[PDB]
């Protein structure tokens, strides 16, 4: 499944989706195309159910006639009114019982052929419906700025620190003079473009950030989560769009698998087919993994700002879909990322991403863009998104009572899910280097010193 | 390049290799097959050099004739005696100078065609020689025990701690009862066999081990080294045996690459084509990486828990040193002592074993394994391997040593290289769990507590 069909079948729900499509600069007509494909699909299902019941009647009639030792009959030919009736879903059980054993055996096979034909029609309509559902965005939060272009369209929500600060050397120049980063042909001729080696103090800083970030989230009630870095094609397909297979995901062969681009992928996939009857407390995971990205879509080629391989500590929340609880968690998650950057003393701004720039799963997204003083620019360090029930529909992670036997339950409920960067390690190191540089090297932010043998500064070579 | 040919061309050197082959229970005749392949190769090179010189003589002779306005000649037809002479490498320049311009032009083209054919023959002979060299073992150290089978042949050299104590639960049972390890279908249906999720206290323990292990080597003068996790086919081929591609290495497609099985692979490859004139101090690296192994040779062995998984963190010792005065043998002793001191600091009992000649991999001239005591499993299990690869890997990656001056003509010196596990993280976690178990959970070894928020124990759920 891509999305549950239930909201599309509801008049109010379909209007809510069309409005959200318009507000995202996406196509509202996709809603109408899904409704039409589902209408044809429901017809195949109505005919399937009618004909499966008629197959059972044939089996029961053959049994009754053979137990009563009745002769098979003269013909196996089906009357034209019988064929017309089952093709239209109007064949009655009384007309079937009037047939002889030979005809009942023929009719059971013909009805089985019709069910096989209807299943192929149903599968083609499911493929059409699912492909259209891939172009349906999550319902926008009402606070999302309406604009197509990120450059002008995003809204600045908050700022921290000296965001006009200027510094001498950029992160590339700093990491070169430290002698602790190698992005030369000695590395790229071994491992391809955007590959790197870190040495000495920069590796100590990398480990200090990993450990400090994990502890930062443990103190806030998150459970550390270390995932497999591979996902099979079918499972990856539930947690990644088709454009990610082309532009972002490496394929691994040992079944063919894909390297994860973020711990968000295996954490979301870990909840596939689950059902939580209540979530009085949300599930909070502190994802820790290496991330692998093809970066196929020559921007930021220098240093370790945008590399294929990088560590990232992630916030991931699974919560009740009721009373807009996920919207409270979104605010906590961006506040957590902000508190983290304030503890490192990195200046930044928080932006509310415009409607035309949001990926399909996000109902709302906040980015924290840190100020790079030598580069003289705000650069994305963090994305925090509320995916409401969008990913939960794709992985089938249910919530609350099941429909059957519960008179008050008329809708299939799904958990809400959110994800938010806590620390993307290599890009944070670039930001630290620019912000903490001196003529002697890079000063270690105070909070990280106990995490790297009390080192106060890493020196230029 | 696989091995340097110099030792094979020397009568004494060839006998040293043959003797080492016999001592390893390997084929001594491989030395003779290499000499023969090299004899045929040297013949293609003698003819190539002779014919290249004759092409230059043709060009100079045409130039002199054109300047003098000598008639171009009656025919371009080459005397059969001339063809026979250049095919045998006996054609003299004085005879070439007797030809007319038309014959000199024809001969230059014929000689260029011969050079092209000889280059194809040389390529085939180089491939043959290289395939045979892969089956040549490194020259064994004189102290290596001579035996085929590890069970009886390996020698126990040292023991530490209580190696007879028994315990109730094995590492699998403990990690299950902690509720901190998931190896169920929720994980294997998304990531395949031997895949896992770690949660909570076990992730905190994993990070504590990574950071403590890195600091342990920093205090001993090793430089932290964080490598790329991919290597191209050609580069991986210089640091991995043929059997590793089939049994151990995952292929990545983004130019085809391979995931690293250990940071030893990219650290050795980082030294390719390098030439250190002197190494008054050795190069000491503390490799830190995730490791990826297909474990195809295991075939349903150590399937349970995280003892032998496809993906695991490992902290590695890697040394590049002078090939002179038996220095690398002093480094091997220091490296195994470092791994011993590390396990003593964790309070883990173990034995150190000197690996017999028949069980050594081709690159190792000597290897020590540290096998820790698993009290509930009731067995010594390998946690560490420390090898002196002398100049074997250096010949493959072309890492030279010694005076490097203008005017030096055709004994080539190579650096020595050593590698040794400091901590294989998941396997050390299994060992800690068995040794530190109580009725309530797992006690955290004292030295790791500051690396995991002062936590003294992780509790059963
Ligand atoms: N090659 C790259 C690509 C990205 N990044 C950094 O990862 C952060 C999260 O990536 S995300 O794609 O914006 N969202 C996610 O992955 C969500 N799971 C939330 O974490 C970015 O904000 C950027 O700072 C990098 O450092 N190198
Ligand atoms: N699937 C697996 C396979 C191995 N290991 C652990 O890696 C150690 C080093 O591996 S090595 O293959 O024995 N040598 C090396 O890789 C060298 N570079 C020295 O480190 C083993 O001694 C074992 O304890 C594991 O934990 N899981
Ligand atoms: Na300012
Ligand atoms: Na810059
Ligand atoms: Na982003
Ligand atoms: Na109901
Ligand atoms: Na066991
Ligand atoms: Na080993």
């Amino acid at each position: 499944m891509v999305l549950d069909i239930q909201l599309f079948r509801d008049e109010t729900g379909a209007n809510i989706i069309r409005e959200s499509q318009r507000r995202r600069f996406a196509d509202p007509d996709i809603v109408d195309a899904i409704i039409e494909a589902d209408k044809k699909w429901r017809r195949t299902q109505f005919l399937t159910e009618a004909s499966k019941k008629l197959i059972n009647i044939c089996s029961k009639a053959v049994g009754a006639k053979k137990k009563a030792k009745e002769a098979d009959g003269d013909t196996s030919e089906i009357p034209p009114q019988v064929k017309e009736a089952y093709e239209n879903g109007t064949l009655k059980g009384e007309q079937v019982e009037q047939l002889c054993v030979l005809q009942l055996k023929q009719l059971s096979k013909d009805l089985s052929d019709q069910v096989a034909g209807l299943a192929k029609e149903a599968q083609q309509l499911e493929e059409e419906r699912d492909k259209l559902m891939l172009n349906v965005g999550n319902i926008l939060h009402e606070s999302v700025p309406i604009a197509q272009d990120e450059e002008t369209g995003n809204t600045v929500v908050r700022t921290f620190g000296n965001t006009t600060k200027r510094a001498k050397l950029n992160h590339v120049s700093i990491m070169e003079r430290l002698g602790m980063m190698d992005t030369s042909k000695a590395v790229t001729s071994m491992a391809g473009g955007r590959s790197y080696v870190l040495k000495g103090g920069l590796v100590q800083l990398q480990v200090a950030l990993v450990s400090y970030s994990l502890d930062f989230l443990v103190k806030r009630g998150y459970t550390p989560f270390y995932p497999p870095f591979f996902l099979n094609r079918d499972v990856m397909g539930e947690v990644a769009q088709l454009s990610q297979f082309d532009e972002e995901l490496y394929q691994v062969s040992g079944d063919k698998k894909y390297l994860i681009a973020t711990s968000e992928m295996p954490i979301a996939a870990y909840h596939r087919g689950r059902w939580f009857t209540e979530l009085k407390e949300p599930l909070k995971y502190a994802g820790m993994s290496t991330c692998f990205r093809k970066e196929a879509g020559g921007r930021d080629t220098l240093g370790i700002f945008r590399v294929h391989q990088f560590d990232k500590i992630e916030q991931f929340v699974v919560c009740s879909p009721r009373q807009e609880e996920s919207w409270r968690h979104l605010e906590d998650m961006i506040t957590t990322s902000e508190e983290f950057n304030k503890s490192l003393g990195l200046p930044y701004r928080v932006v509310n991403i415009c409607s035309g720039a949001l990926n399909n799963a996000a109902a709302k997204k906040y980015d924290l863009e840190a100020w790079f003083p030598a580069s003289g620019a705000f650069r994305e360090l963090v994305s925090c998104s509320n995916c409401t029930d969008y990913q939960s529909q794709s992985v089938n992670c249910r919530y609350g009572p099941n429909l059957r036997g519960t008179a008050a339950q008329n809708v299939k409920e799904y958990c809400h899910m959110l994800n938010g960067t806590l620390c993307a390690i290599t890009r944070t190191m670039c930001c630290i280097c620019e912000n903490y540089q001196t003529e002697e090297g890079v000063v270690i932010p105070d909070v990280l010193r106990p995490y790297m043998m009390g080192i106060e500064m890493i020196r230029f070579e």
